[PDB]
């Protein structure tokens, strides 16, 4: 049992995930109880008025979803309330609370009524990113650090006493690390720092990548833009192992390539992905809509034989990278070697829940469980 282990498995959950077509659907009792430690629910968001506030009526509290997931407290789950997220981190309404102590104050109170409120465990924080709003270092000032910093104290200091979870979903990215985060501070105070090892790479960078690579590889661009160097450079700046999950996705990031004659890492690319059927999100496509693509519509898969990073996969002008069992056994293996706090997932509902592919139900979050759970390294 994962409960019984000296390991996390932070899952997260997605209201949006309901409305998809089919077999994408995704609701609360979809979620495998034996599969998580914690589930952490995205989204809730920054009202207009500096407080959190349920992000869709409809589904958080019409149809009760923050109940049926706080259900799985159930099972000796922690079921976590997750504030921001890359949408609501498009402008500058983290920064404004966060530089005011007065609207700090105010924001602090109503949020811990708001989890008692619900029965939630704890709170995560999600702002993508302190500083650096949606990863632009020259969008927000250096004060979001010492403020942020001075937020996750003040919630520190009402939850703690009422045995209540502080959390962060954390950049990978140095520049945004160096720039947003005192991780001394973090590092004390929160009980987990969820890092997000995933989005190193996407349609953005005009060229194919990897989304998730695990080790250098030597033709990148950078030495950094790896799980391993964003892992020790936590550690490096003052994270104790034991506070740090490692993020893994459950989904790949797509491209449609400039010339269907080369097919490689690195190539040009135009535009991100056709998007899929069920995620329709074009530069994404969960696990279950890749692994479809390979098994039933012919695309060739590339694997790295040193295992640095998870596979590649191609058909004509369409490209995607994403993380398989063997590349995850891999990552895992590597939580185990650093004597890491366990493990992190976005999100459920990407991973193939239906055995739409064969490998059986949730194929990718089965194999972190088992590994997690095999004593050897
Ligand atoms: C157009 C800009 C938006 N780009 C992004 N979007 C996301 S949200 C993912 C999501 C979630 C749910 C569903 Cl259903 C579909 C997709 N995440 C990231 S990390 C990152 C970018 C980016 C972009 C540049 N950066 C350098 C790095
Ligand atoms: C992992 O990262 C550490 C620290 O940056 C480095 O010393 C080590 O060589 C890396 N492992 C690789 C590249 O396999």
């Amino acid at each position: 049992s994962l409960l019984n282990s000296r390991y996390k498995l932070v899952c997260y959950y997605t209201n949006w995930s309901w409305y998809r077509p089919g077999i994408g659907k995704y609701s609360p009792e979809d979620i495998d109880p034996s599969l998580c430690t914690h589930i952490v629910y995205g989204f809730a968001v920054l009202g207009n008025d500096g407080l959190m506030t349920a992000h869709d009526t409809w589904s958080d509290y019409d149809n009760r979803f923050y109940e049926r997931v706080v259900e799985y407290k159930r099972y000796g789950i922690k079921v976590s309330l997750a504030l921001g997220g890359w949408n609501d981190s498009a402008g500058d309404k983290y920064s404004k609370l966060v530089n005011d102590p007065a609207a700090r104050a105010k924001f602090v109170q109503h949020a811990v009524a708001f989890l008692e409120k619900y029965g939630f465990d704890g709170l995560d924080l999600d702002w993508e990113y302190p500083k650096c709003w949606q990863v632009d270092c020259s969008k927000g000032p250096d004060s979001d650090k010492q403020g942020f910093a001075d937020l996750v104290h003040e919630l520190s200091a009402v939850l703690k006493p009422k045995g209540l979870l502080l959390s962060a979903a954390v950049s990978p990215n140095k520049m945004v690390i160096d720039a947003g985060y005192d991780v001394p501070v973090l590092a004390r105070l929160l009980d987990w720092i969820a890092v997000m090892t995933y989005d190193y790479h996407g349609q953005w960078d005009k060229k194919t990548g990897h989304v998730a690579p695990l080790y250098y590889h030597p033709d990148d661009d950078t030495t950094y833009f790896n799980a391993n160097y964003t892992i020790h450079y936590w550690m490096e700046k003052g994270t104790p192992a034991s506070k740090i999950v490692m993020g893994m996705p459950m989904y790949g990031q797509s491209f449609t390539i400039e010339n269907r004659g080369i097919h490689g890492l690195n190539i040009p690319v135009s535009d991100g992905g056709e998007p899929g059927e069920y995620t329709r999100a074009k530069g994404f496509l969960a696990y279950y809509e890749i692994c479809d693509r390979i098994r039933n519509s012919g695309w060739t898969v590339v694997k790295d034989p040193y295992q640095r990073m998870g596979p590649y996969a191609y058909k004509g002008n369409q490209w995607v990278s994403f993380d398989d069992v063997e590349i995850i056994k891999k990552k895992v293996n590597f939580i185990k070697s650093l004597n890491l706090g366990g493990g992190m997932i976005w999100a459920l509902d990407l991973d193939d829940y239906r055995n739409r592919c064969g490998q059986g139900k949730h194929p990718l979050l089965n194999a972190i469980k088992t590994e997690l759970l095999n004593p050897k390294i």
